């Protein structure tokens, strides 16, 4: 039931700002769906996020 | 392939320390094995580390 | 004006936990006060934080 | 003695990327000197550094 699958296109949408390509993934009780997005902008640099943080644009 | 399942105990094996378990999986093209692990001593933190930088312990 | 100085002692309010002492400090227009806090749990390992996230304790 | 101050553009210099404005400063023992960094493409979020995997660009 994942939102995002590997290589989507996503950007954080508010405060500190990401986009970038999905790249993995991670579960927790705190983020039971999350998402690894490495940067566009500066290849390697990967963040993790809540699903709820990013969106999937073009 | 992977060295590393959910739930595994792990810790980083040299520099900043970190040590809990296997929550989720990465893969770039500079770490194309990478792990999630939540800190067992800081519920919900969570960093991401190549698969070099970790070993499983009980 | 800094709420905190270095070696406080100090922890995450809320959300994925952090606890630890002060070591630095830094400003953007998201977070004009922030700060570096090296995990007591983890030693080396260090986030950053706006002041908002953090209290300080004993 | 600090190698950069406050508004200086600097860059990772190998591995993951990173790149903007140097914006606060820790110490650790084992990153005795270290920057925090925005990232020039992603306003507000920021990264912590060495000061030995950085180098200041024009
Ligand atoms: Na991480
Ligand atoms: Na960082």
């Amino acid at each position: 039931n994942a939102t995002f699958g590997m290589g989507d296109r996503v950007r954080k949408k508010s405060g500190a700002a990401w986009q970038g390509q999905i790249v993995g993934w991670y579960c927790t009780n705190l983020t039971p769906e999350g998402y690894a997005v490495e940067s566009e902008a500066h290849p390697g640099s990967v963040h993790i996020y809540p699903v709820a943080a990013l969106e999937r644009i073009n």
